[PDB]
């Protein structure tokens, strides 16, 4: 799969349908993987940097692929 | 949904029917996701300001929509 | 539910049976509900204010609503 | 249940079996509670002082109960 | 099981079947063991040093056995 986005997580958003919206570079994107969620946030707020790779590199992809660094 | 409060939590309380509550600005408001507890009490624990999205937008309200900042 | 104890976590403590055992205060309370572990690990780490409410305020009395502060 | 070790969590170790080993005092003593896993991190990188309550207390010794400080 | 390979996280990759891949040393290893995940974020938070143990100790290779110090 593609680098999509790199850098830090702007925010973050739990939607009501159970997924996680992620703001990372200049792409929204979201993923439905349950797991992702804690540890999206863990990056969140310790200011890791996070690369997500996907083929829907568009506001609005979705993903479930990511880097942590 | 529209953003109903914004904020830093001041407490969170765990319920007896295993909601969670959360106080942000004026509003206590509740949600029965259990996936947002943990979640929310690092937002708590960590300082980050939160926005909550909801239309039950009042003391005792509901939500699932939440923006992690 | 009335208050029981408020105070910060002197300890806590994981059972055989799998329950979670707080002390806070002069009371030592356990809770059979799960999320609630992890929860009140996090605030006796981080030295949160915690008040237990239940009806069995008593040494061995369990509760399952917590707020924290 | 005897109190078996008391002090700070030198290291701990994931096993192939999925269970937990930690090292506390002149003990290596191991659990299968899944949910003693993260505490046991939590209380290893915090510094936490624990005691852990067991009749195997020996090395290679199992346990289900710790006390957290 | 043989140590593979110690130092810290370099980084850590959630990967789409669930599945989570750490760099540590020289050797990209993945694991299929869901608890380790969060340790393992964990680990690489607070820059603990781990040793990987495996007798797949190769890049692409597969582990179930850490060492958390």
């Amino acid at each position: 799969t593609p680098d999509c986005v790199t850098g830090k997580v702007e925010y973050t958003k739990y939607n009501d349908d159970d997924t996680f919206t992620v703001k990372v570079g200049d792409k929204e994107l979201f993923t439905n993987r349950w797991n992702l969620q804690s540890l999206l946030l863990s990056a969140q707020i310790t200011g890791m940097t996070v690369t997500i790779k996907t083929n829907a590199c568009h506001n609005g992809g979705t993903f479930s692929e990511v880097i942590f660094r």
